[PDB]
């Protein structure tokens, strides 16, 4: 599906995948076309993170309707 990702910065990014694709599988999408190793971000999702490994729809999502992610900065 079409999954939102919008950064503190407003840059917003839109990524199409099958939810069953992993995360680190995402967070490589992003990792490369920024060249900000996850290392240095932390995604924040209703309130709790995302673990590496495992699917979104594995994960088995309550809506599992359109889902926001929203990339966080380490550090200020």
């Amino acid at each position: 599906m079409q999954i939102f990702v919008k950064t503190l910065t407003g840059k917003t990014i839109t990524l199409e995948v099958e939810p069953s694709d992993t995360i680190e599988n995402v967070k490589a999408k992003i990792q490369d076309k920024e060249g900000i190793p996850p290392d240095q971000q932390r995604l924040i999702f209703a309130g709790k993170q995302l673990e590496d490994g495992r699917t979104l729809s594995d994960y088995n999502i309550q809506k599992e309707s359109t889902l926001h992610l929203v990339l966080r900065l380490r550090g200020g």
